């Protein structure tokens, strides 16, 4: 496998680079960054080897500037971390330029898949898909995957059940228009509504903590790096091994809502997004989902 | 952890012993079998130590006949595999009684040494769990059997294959007897949290064929190689892992039920159960649709018959 | 990867099939057997999948008879377990020739299909490796045997247990015949890079009893449970993992020795080898002390006698 | 196990916190830092939990300031990362202050083993041993472990053999007074001198790069965070599981080697649940004894000048 991290100098980028360098399937990792980043990245690589300690002697790491993207050729996936820190529309445009440029350059080199993490992730995935000309199945963004994971952990801790028993999600925007799918939330297969303890669940407090998670972690340490990297590693594993798991990622929706990249349920595999799962949403859910889709169409 | 396998001389016992010795928490493994088996049980041990190749030097494996069960003291879990095989000329009741004597005697002897948790694999597993509980006098949380765990796993894998999704995305179960009275719970089956009944390929699910294959798996594998040993041992390994790490998972096991379902009482049957360090932490009660509860009560009656006949 | 176990219906064959099926580098596992075992193998397959419980969806397990060997094509390794047990009343030569027929015919057929590597488990492992390489027409780098790998592992674990160090710190070998003429190499035994001689406790080491047990293990385990199945399967798994990942470890295997040791030539015997994706990449040549080279000679002499009286059947 | 990382806000500290928190033998991890870093460390903890994604529910990470060390009680190991980025003496003394005070407070609160990551690691291990008053089997430092590992990987890459086949060690100071031990280097139990290709080995360039790695990575990214954290994790796993491996660490040496005396220096050691269970005594060749005694002299100088601050 050959993955290219564009923005490997970042926090999420370097965390994910180290995590991927350890997988047995990673054979050619490509760390890309602007020219002033090159030296820095050459250091990252150094340390990434110091950790492997000779275990992966068939592993190869490459460092190149964002000028000579010819090394991207034949990459299975290209993960884009490049972006700028925080008005909302101002940031949308500022980062849209970067991601559109990178997508355009990537498509010129090869027909690959694109994993967008930069924010606003849904609109950034829209811009990437447009400026790449790629098919709707080969471009996707992190979207509300991390928020859904946090929500799942919260529910599981409340109910005192193992993490694997809880299956839920949060579709919508990676923002405040989130739409928790309580209709598609189950414990061991049971709908959560058939538990009596569901009436005691602090729903608003949980969802508010999830909405504010980025704010809190920015206030404390200046941004999340480890957890996002772990989630991205898991998504890459879902792709390379053709695992066909039902994730929640920002994808192009058309009738499943239309002409918008929003956080929806998706079956991920070797061929990227193989399916956008369309399911019946209760009334409030579908209303709020439409609202989130409007806000996301804005940018 | 200190696990004891009574009947480790057998197929399932040997497989389970090998798989448990490989675990990082298995610090003392106790292999019990009748006296004529002692030498064989030593062989097993030797081979296991050959497989580890020194990777676990803190591991002790013991071999003792079923006469001197004092080596069981302080065991976390005692897995009972010892049992007689079904044969032509045996009614279901013949097997129930013949194996009830065995499991009941072993459970009474176990209770005489220590206060531990008993994991019944011997068949008819639901009835044998009932008998182990009766003769051991342990609490309703310390005795349980495999039951429909494996059948539920097979059903889950089948559904996942049909929908072409990862196995971890499918959550389903089969309650009732480890037998033809099985009751798959299609009401509490989901793919990614979505009920399967919302998917449009559900009307295309060959559910009848899947259920037939699950019910007949035992006969098929006995026809081919005389019995199942690898898969049952893997499932038992994961149940023991659920216990030792207090993972609090929602498994499907043969547990004692008293009212948690409508009209199920004084019976060991395959039900949903939250399993952790203290055994059966909870028997999950759930509203079954009309058909599910009708069939569940029928299976409960089938089990109650043999249970009544084996108590004394 | 795609491995083929020829004799999967046996103890070692089935244990190895189970262990290999769990590996994530196993896309195609091919279980071969005589026709009368096709259903037994099917049973095996079923049970294996049962134990996998749907974790491996891209994995495929095939079952076949030993007449349609076309399924063996593109296989990275072919393990040979097919072989007859020594029955009381069998001389060493008798077992040699009987199992020679089997391994040789399987090797010739393997060659007829495609070019692959051949991992001989069948005992007398050294002679069987010789016969397989004969009838395969393959290069010497693509045919090897388990040989004295297990015995070396047992010796190492014993030393480690006595010195109270982790297993990974001990680095020893036992070369030569997988038999009574074993050759423990105390000249090349170290504990933390430090030759075991330098350790004062090497005086107290019960060397003789340890080697006694290493040599008697076979009949000890045959007398109790009838034979070995777990340890050999684990060792075979390690060798296969070394091949697939080109780990380039220095193992101790039955390899063809052409003058790499003084006096040893045209014989398959237990030697140090550097194993990789291309098979035996190097037969490592090292300076034995006096007694060790003498014993290695004699062991090679015995193996050569057997390899000669059987080389044409 | 219950470990406590003093300096968890550092680079190495955070990397090690994340690696340890993933281990299943980690029931209680305690992240200690100065008061001004409290919020920061809290953030770290948050991130760590985010990376665990609910897998470790028996995991308990506690964050606290370096004033309320009461939480350190019952910790199996305490890893000290706190340090300052000057001459050599200047850094030695400045960090001796920090590590000595932390060792003394650790001793006040409870009894434990102290793993010194702070550099100059040999001198700092001496000062931890002093200000803690603990037994010598209880105070060690990373020392020349990483250097030995990089030397081993280089030999492995050259000879085209798996790393696990190479078994080498570098003893002495974590610095230019290093002493690569070619007398105790083997490749599969074969003395590497018996290999002919040893004569074509670029030995000196290898050793120079080993000496320069720290500065080289500091010239690019700021400092080492991942590799040191991995080696630390391996040493802690050897400690907790009583693995009985023969590592190369900074330990107190009292004549176990002919000439060495009252010096915390890098030597071969048998590590277990008891910390340094033994200093392995080896027969070195003339040149290696000479260089090792010189390294002892250097470290003794620094230790003498930082003995009472
Ligand atoms: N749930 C989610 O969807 C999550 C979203 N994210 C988002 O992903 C992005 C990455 O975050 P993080 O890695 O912490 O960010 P950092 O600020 O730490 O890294 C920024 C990266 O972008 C590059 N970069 C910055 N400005 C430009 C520019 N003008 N042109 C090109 N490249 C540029 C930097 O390169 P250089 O070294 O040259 O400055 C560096 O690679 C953020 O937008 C973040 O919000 C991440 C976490 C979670
Ligand atoms: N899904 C499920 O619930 C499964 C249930 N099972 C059941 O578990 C049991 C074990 O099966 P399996 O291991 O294949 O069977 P085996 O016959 O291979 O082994 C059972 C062991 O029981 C012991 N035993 C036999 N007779 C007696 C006796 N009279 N008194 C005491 N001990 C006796 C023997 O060991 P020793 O001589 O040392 O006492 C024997 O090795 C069976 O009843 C089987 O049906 C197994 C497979 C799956
Ligand atoms: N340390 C070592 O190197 C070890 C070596 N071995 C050796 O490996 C071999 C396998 O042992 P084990 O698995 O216990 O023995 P088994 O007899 O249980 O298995 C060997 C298989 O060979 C096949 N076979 C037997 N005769 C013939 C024949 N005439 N033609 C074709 N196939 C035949 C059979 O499968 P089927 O009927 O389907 O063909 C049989 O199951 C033995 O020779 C054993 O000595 C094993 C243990 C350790
Ligand atoms: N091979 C080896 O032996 C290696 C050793 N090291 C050594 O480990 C140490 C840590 O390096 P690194 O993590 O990059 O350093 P950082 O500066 O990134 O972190 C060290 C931490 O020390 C604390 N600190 C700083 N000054 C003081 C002070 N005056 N009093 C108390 N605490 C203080 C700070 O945390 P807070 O504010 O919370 O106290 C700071 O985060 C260095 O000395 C380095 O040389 C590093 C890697 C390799």
């Amino acid at each position: 496998m050959k993955v290219t991290i564009i923005g490997a100098s970042g926090r999420v980028g370097s965390a994910t680079a180290l995590l991927l360098a350890k997988e047995p399937f990673m054979k050619d990792l490509v760390l890309i960054g602007r020219e002033h980043s090159i030296n820095k990245l050459k250091g990252l690589r150094m340390d990434i080897y110091d950790a492997l300690a000779g275990t992966r002697s068939d592993a190869n790491i490459y460092v190149e500037s964002d000028e000579n993207l010819r090394i991207i050729d034949e990459s299975d996936v290209v993960i884009i971390t490049s972006g700028v820190p925080r008005s909302r529309m101002d940031l949308a445009k500022t980062n849209a330029k970067i991601v559109g440029n990178y997508a355009k350059k990537i498509a010129e080199i090869c027909d690959t898949k694109i994993f967008v993490i930069t924010n606003p992730v849904d609109v950034m995935t829209y811009k990437a898909l447009v400026e790449s000309k790629f098919e709707k199945n080969q471009v996707f963004g992190l979207g509300t995957h991390l928020d859904s994971l946090r929500f799942k952990v919260a529910i599981a801790k409340f109910f005192g059940v193992h993490i694997d028993e809880v299956r839920t999600r949060i579709i919508g925007e990676h923002g405040d228009s989130m739409v928790p799918l309580l209709s598609a939330t189950s414990i061991g297969g049971i709908p959560i509504q058939r538990f009596e303890r569901f009436k005691e669940l602090p729903i608003d407090e949980i969802i508010e903590d999830v909405k504010t998670y980025g704010k809190q972690i920015i206030d404390l340490k200046g941004g999340s790096e480890f957890g996002p990297a772990a989630a991205i590693l898991n998504v890459v594993r879902c792709i390379v091994n053709n695992e066909k798991r039902l994730l929640t990622l920002s994808a192009y929706v058309d009738g499943e809502i239309r002409d918008v990249c929003i956080g929806v349920p998706v079956k991920i595999g070797k061929d990227g997004i193989e399916e956008v799962v369309s399911i019946e949403l209760n009334k409030d859910e579908i209303i709020a989902f439409r609202k989130s889709a409007e806000i996301i169409k804005g940018y």
